[PDB]
């Protein structure tokens, strides 16, 4: 029906995203959000008939600040995904006070995801603005720029366009689909 393509002309498989995921993510991390601390979650799922289905939202053991978060125990995260044969399809995090965009750190973070899966997405929630966005790096040019980047500091800028919003419903379609929320904290 509708098929999205990268900037380099690679076809992107559709990711189906349960409509409830964004809301329950905000609920499960709300105590952090109240402290103006970021929280991240991992979007996990399965490949079925050439499309991806997000089935699990996994909140890993993590450390956070006002403008970063990062998994600290990859082991329990990897163990859970291995046990349930779950693919990593992307990730989600909060900007407790800011608008919804991809920070410099977010772009470097997302490069690891999109390197391993061309379709990988970054969902950014801006609850104080009641907004959200779903993003990816330009492929190949954005991936190239981030991989080449050696600039010091967590908040450095990048030269040229690096990221864009994902196609909806072409690349990501929000649908009625089952969901499990897993809190590893
Ligand atoms: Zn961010
Ligand atoms: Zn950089």
């Amino acid at each position: 029906k509708i098929h999205a393509y990268t900037e380099g002309g690679k076809p992107l498989r559709t990711i189906y995203l349960p409509k409830l995921l964004k809301k329950v993510f905000l609920d499960v991390v709300k105590p952090n959000t109240k402290k103006n601390l970021e929280t991240c979650g991992i979007l996990c799922g399965k490949l079925r008939q050439n499309a991806f289905f997000i089935t699990h939202l996994v909140i890993p053991l993590q450390e956070a600040t006002s403008d970063t978060c990062g998994t600290t125990d990859e082991a329990s995260l990897f163990e859970f995904q291995d046990k349930h044969n779950l693919l990593t399809l992307g990730w989600i995090h909060t900007h407790p006070t800011q608008t919804c965009f991809m920070s410099s750190v977010d772009l470097h973070t997302h490069c690891s995801y999109q390197l391993m899966l061309p379709e990988a997405i970054a969902i950014v929630m801006a609850p104080s603005k009641n907004t959200s966005g779903i993003f990816r790096l330009l492929d190949p040019e954005g991936l190239q720029t981030i991989v080449k980047c050696r600039k010091p500091g967590l908040w450095h800028p990048h030269e040229g366009k690096v990221y864009t919003m994902v196609a909806q419903p072409g690349h990501v379609r929000e649908i009625n689909s089952k969901l499990q929320v897993v809190d590893l904290r």
